[PDB]
């Protein structure tokens, strides 16, 4: 069913991620961490203290399609070990995140085109820079657009919150 994630994104904060290629993406889903620019990383850190949950939706560039959202389990945290993400540097992408996947499954940008962000100017919600808050309303509607992904057991994922 939708009920247990509904239940998940309620009073959620949504912010598009934007990652340059396929296998970071890859190694998030794998490994459950995610890393940012300094300037995201301060954004996020302070609005996971500031709601229930906070969602990640991620989108590779060019690749026409979101692949998945996540929720933060954590602020970013430094000296865990060595992410060998495929950088365009370290220390930049440094400060990593904890995330718990709640659907890992892709979304194509022409099944969201009737969704728009009132926090980018109305344009649909495919569109942003990385880090981009999305409303609550628009960035509830388009986490359950995904295909349900009935790997994941949400029940954990409450129980964090």
């Amino acid at each position: 069913g939708t009920s247990k994630l509904k239940y998940v994104l309620q009073d959620a904060r949504f912010f598009l991620i934007k990652s340059n290629n396929h296998e970071n993406v890859s190694l998030a889903k794998a490994k459950g961490v995610w890393s940012t620019l300094p300037v995201n990383e301060k954004k996020l850190n302070l609005a996971f203290r500031s709601a229930r949950s906070v969602i990640l939706i991620f989108s590779v560039r060019e690749s026409g399609k979101f692949q998945g959202f996540a929720r933060l389990s954590s602020e970013s945290h430094h000296g865990g070990s060595p992410i060998h993400w495929v950088l365009p540097s370290a220390k930049m992408l440094g400060g990593v995140f904890k995330i718990d996947w709640i659907c890992r499954r892709e979304l194509p940008f022409t099944k969201s085109a009737h969704l728009t962000n009132p926090w980018n100017e109305h344009k649909p919600v495919k569109i942003g820079r990385d880090g981009q808050e999305i409303e609550l309303e628009c960035g509830t509607q388009l986490c359950l657009l995904f295909p349900p992904d009935e790997s994941i057991d949400l029940y954990q994922v409450i129980h964090k919150m």
